[PDB]
C-alpha cells in the first residue's frame, strides 16, 4: 500500500490553528541517518531552529573540532509551517531508539509543535497497511558557536573544492599528524601525509573533472593548507551518506557538504582548534 | 506414503469395549504446538477434562495471571469417543520431550484411557511408510480456578474486539507500567503507554477492518480500561500462533483467542490480580 | 583418468614368487570405511587371518561386548593370492592415519605379505593421474575368543530377523536398562523399552516386508529376548553403513551384519555378558 | 577503465635525466606476492641489485637454510632503465603494507632511484579510473652469501630436474629427519621417508612426463640423495606460486624455480647447513 502524497510546501496557514510548527515529509530516513550521524559524532544536545522557511538542526561534534548544520528547507517537503522564528533543545540519547525505529517501511513522518505544550515535540509515523498513526511525546527545552552559519552562506565562495565518494575518503585516509592540501590553471590537486611507519605519501589527482574539482584560484599564485588529519578521519569513520564534497579555504577551514534528499548536510571544521 | 483419513467425528460406541476415551486426529502437530505454549507459559500441571463431546486441557500460567483453556471438539476430530466426563492430571515436563518428538512427518495421533488402567493416557503415533505403530504410556493422575470458562460462554459478548498477527502485536509492546485501551461510531482504537525512557508512545487504529475490528459500544459511552503491559508482553512472547482475536471487558478482562486446526485455544487474563 | 580394472578373483600364482599374500581391490574406501568402525569401537589390535580363499579382520569393541568379523572373499576383489593359512596383528592407532588418507580419488589399494619380511604387511595406493605409486611399510606381528566364527556359519539359522537403516535404528534408540524384543504367523515384531523419565514406550511392526523381516519361529510358539540397550545404542552410534540386518538367537544372542561391497562386517554381540 | 600498455623494455636514456634507476610494469602484483613470499620466510632485509639489464632482489630466510634469488629482466617490463650497477637495502616490515595495499585493480607500478636523493626509493601506483597517482617515499640504505647465483647460471646443467604443483608437494610432505631422492634410462623417480609414527613411505613415480622430470644421468650410473625433510616442509608451505620446477645435485644441492610473469623466482638450498 504505497499512496502518492502531494508536495504542497509551505503553507500560509497550519491545518490545526493551535500548531507553531507542522511538518511532513515522504522519506523519513533522512531523519534516522540524520540521527545516525549525531550518535557517530557523539553530538550529546542537539539544537533545533524552525523558521517561516526553514527548520535547522545544529550541533559539535563531542571534540569540538566540528560543527554540524543541517537544513531543510519548507519548499522541499510535503507540508511545512511555522509560525515565526523559535528554538528547541533535544536531547540525543532521549530520541535515538525513536529514530533509529524507522525503516524503508514508515512512508511519512511529521512533526507538531503547539503553542500550549511548549515543552513537547510530537512526532507522528504513519503505517499505510493497516492506517495506524503512531505517535511520540518528545520532551524538549528551550536554551534560547553563534554563527558559523556565516560559513556557508550563499557568497562565501572557497578557492578550491572537489568531491570524494566514502569509499575514495576512506582509502586516501588509511593509516598524530597534519595532511597537506596543496594545488597551483592547470590543476593537479596534491595531497600529502605520513603513512604507516614514518613513510611520505602523496596523492595527485591529475583530472580535476573525475573527482569533480573547481578552482578559483588565481592562475600562479599558489594555495596550500595544513589541516589536522584526527579531525578529517572521524568526519570519515561518521559519514551516513555516499559522497561528500570539500570545500577549503586559504586560512585552513573546511566545509564538507552531503545531501541525503531534501536535507543538506554541512559540518564545518575552522582552523582554529587547538 | 499418505492415507487418506476419514473424519468420523463422534462415535456412540468405542472400537475397544475397554475404552473410557478414544481420540484420534490427523494433525498431531498441534499437541506440539499446545504443548510448547504451555512450556513457554511455565505451566507445571496440565488439567484434562473429558466429555462424551469435547477434551479440554487447562492450566495457569506460572504468574497465575493468566489461564488457558485449550479445548478439541470432538465432532472436528478423526475419531472421538468418551463414556462419561472425567479428569486427568499431566505432569507437563513428564510429556514434553514426547510431544516435542513430533513432526511434519506424523500423521495421525491417538489418545486412549482405558478403565482397567486409570493410572495411564496411552499415547499412540503410527509411521506410515513402514506402519509401525509407537506407544507411550504416560502415568496419569486424577485431582478431581474453577469456572472461568463462563468467561468465555458463548453468550458473553464483549464490546470491544480485534484482531493482531504475532508480528504486529510484538512490534506494539517492543520496549514496569500499564497499556491504556480505548475507543469511542466511529471508532479509531487507540492504545497508549509509556515507551522507552518515559516518552509517551500512542497508536490509534484509524480502520477497524484492516485489524478486523467489531464494536458493540453504545455510540457516544466511552470505553476505557487500564491493564498491566507485562501480563500482555509475556503472552505475546508465549504465542505458537500466527494470529490472536483480543476480546476486552469494560472491568479490564481480556480474552486472548487463537485456533491451530480443530484446536481453539484461549487465554484469559482478567483485572484482579495483584 | 579412469581405468578399468579386469577382476580377475583367486589366482593359483602370485605375480611376485616371494609373496605370502597378494591383495588388490578398485573399491579402497571399504578399508577407510572398516577402519572407521573399528575406531569407533576402540578396537586397539586387529587381528588378521589370510587363507587361500579369503581374508578376514578380527576385534573385540572396547567393552568386550561385541565381536567385529569382517570377511572380504578372494573370489571378489581384482587380485587375490595366499599361499596357505598365516596370522598376523596390526595395531590399530598406527595404520589409522594411512587408511583416514583414503578418498574417493584413490582408485586402488594393494596389500602384500613377503615371506622374507614376515614382519611387514606393505600397503600399496596408486594414483592414476601421474603414474605415483606410494606404500607404506607396516610392522605387524605374528600372535598365532576363539570361534565366533561359528555363531555366522552358513547353517546358524536364527528364527527372527530384519533389517534397520542407520536412521531407523538411530531414531528407535533415541532415549541404563534392557529392550524386550518379541514376535509370537502374524508377525507384529514388538519391541519394548523405557525412554526419557521411565515412560513405558512400544514399538509395534505390523508389516514384516517393510522392514525385509523373516521369521522361522513356529506357528504358536513365542519368541521373548531381553537384550542390554547400552550395547545396541553403541553398535549404532558405531555404523558406518546405511543399513543393518539384525539377526536374533532365542538365547538373547544378537548378529548384526553390514555389507559394503566385498566386505562383509558382521558384529556378534552373545547373551553372556556380565 | 583499462588502457593498453606499451612493452618498450630497456631504454637507452631515461624520461627524467636525473633517474638512477626507473623501473615500470604492468603486472603490480608480482610484487605483491614477491614480497608474501619474503614475509612467509621471515627475511628480515631485501636486498637489491639494480644493473642495466635486469633488477634482483635477495635474501636469506630466517632460518638461513635457503636463499632467494628474485630476477627482473628488464627487456620483459614496460619501461626499464638503469643507468649502471648499484645496491639498496630494504627493510621488508618498512614495505610489507605498502605491497600488500596492491590488489587486482592497480594497472601499473612504477619504481624511481634518483642520483640526488639516494637513501629513496619511490614507488608510484596509478588509479586509472579517476588519474591519481599515489607515491611512497621508502628509505632504503646502500649495503655494498656472495655469489650463490653460480647456482643458477645458465651452464649449472642438474642431472635431475622435474616439476610439482603446490598441491602435489603439500601433500607428499604432510606428515625431524631426512628424506631420499633417487633415481637410477627408465627413470623411476623414487621418494622415500618415515611418515608418523615412524612407517616408511615411498613415493615411486613411474611416468617421468606426467611431473615434466628430465634427466642427464647415465644409464646406470645411481643418482641418490638426502636432504633434511624440515628445509623442504617450510619452502613448501611457503610458496605462492601454483607450481614449482626442482632441481637436483649429485652433493645434495637443490634449486627450486617458480616463474610469475616478468619474475623469476629462485630458491636455493645448498647441503652444506648444519
Amino acid at each position: 500500500v504505497v499512496p502518492n502524497f502531494e508536495r504542497k510546501g509551505i503553507l500560509e496557514k497550519p491545518v490545526r490553528p493551535q500548531s507553531r510548527l507542522e511538518f511532513s515529509y515522504d522519506n523519513p530516513l533522512i531523519f534516522k541517518n540524520l540521527f545516525i550521524y549525531f550518535k557517530n559524532l557523539k553530538s550529546k544536545n542537539i539544537l533545533v531552529r524552525c523558521t517561516p522557511t526553514e527548520i535547522t538542526f545544529f550541533s559539535r561534534d563531542q571534540s569540538q573540532a566540528s560543527f554540524v548544520i543541517a537544513t531543510i528547507d519548507g519548499k522541499n517537503v510535503n507540508h511545512y509551517y511555522a509560525s515565526d522564528v523559535f528554538w528547541l533543545g533535544i536531547n540525543r540519547e532521549l530520541v535515538e531508539k525513536m529514530f533509529n525505529s524507522i525503516d524503508r517501511s514508515f512512508l511519512k513522518i511529521t512533526i507538531v509543535h503547539r503553542y500550549d505544550k511548549p515543552e513537547t515535540l510530537f512526532f507522528i509515523f504513519t503505517d499505510f497497511d493497516i492506517d495506524k498513526e503512531c505517535t511520540y511525546q518528545i520532551t524538549v527545552s528551550e536554551p534560547e558557536e553563534m554563527e558559523k552559519s556565516i560559513s556557508e552562506e550563499r557568497l562565501k565562495n572557497y578557492p578550491l573544492r572537489w568531491e570524494f565518494t566514502s569509499k575514495q575518503l576512506k582509502k586516501t585516509f588509511s593509516d598524530n599528524y597534519t595532511e597537506l592540501v596543496t594545488i597551483e590553471g592547470d590543476t593537479p590537486l596534491h595531497l600529502y601525509f605520513q603513512k604507516f611507519n614514518s613513510i611520505s605519501y602523496h596523492e595527485m589527482y591529475k583530472s580535476s573533472n573525475k573527482i569533480n574539482l573547481t578552482s578559483t584560484i588565481p592562475k600562479s599564485q599558489v594555495f596550500q593548507i595544513n589541516v589536522k588529519i584526527a579531525h578529517i578521519k572521524s568526519l570519515a569513520s561518521a559519514m551516513v551518506t555516499d559522497k561528500i564534497r570539500i570545500l577549503c579555504e586559504e586560512n585552513g577551514n573546511l566545509i564538507f557538504q552531503s545531501e541525503m534528499d531534501a536535507l543538506m548536510l554541512n559540518t564545518i571544521t575552522l582552523n582554529n582548534t587547538i
